[PDB]
């Protein structure tokens, strides 16, 4: 029960946001298939930061579970795919800590509205 604009703005704004935790831009597109030719043999739902811009843009966020889904499946999958001892595992680790702060103090703000 709010006004859509504002919600898509802090969504936006939130985005934008968790992209930069991503300092390698590891999760900025999606996995190359064509690079990790096995990467659907494990993972049965791909995400990444631009398919989430995509989805923001054509009005398929309508709440913040929505969106927070997403970003997990991000963390989720790469946790899934890479072993714990490579620098992947570990950035979805830190990218789980990180972008999980700045949710919260987003979700905050959306229960604002
Ligand atoms: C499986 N995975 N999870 C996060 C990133 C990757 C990955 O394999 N990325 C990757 C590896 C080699 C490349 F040439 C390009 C990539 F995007």
């Amino acid at each position: 029960e709010m006004q859509l604009t504002p919600f898509l703005i802090l969504l936006r704004k939130t985005l934008e946001q968790l992209q930069e935790k991503d300092t390698g831009n590891i999760f900025s597109e999606p996995v190359p298939l064509s690079e990790v030719p096995d990467y659907l043999d494990h993972i049965k739902k791909p995400m990444d930061f631009f398919t989430m811009k995509q989805n923001l843009e054509a009005y398929r966020y309508l709440n913040f579970d929505d969106f927070e889904e997403d970003f997990n499946l991000i963390v989720s999958n790469c946790l899934k795919y890479n072993a714990k001892d490579t620098i992947f595992y570990r950035a979805a680790v830190r990218l789980r800590e990180q972008g999980g702060a700045v949710l919260r103090q987003a979700r905050r703000q959306a229960e604002k509205m």
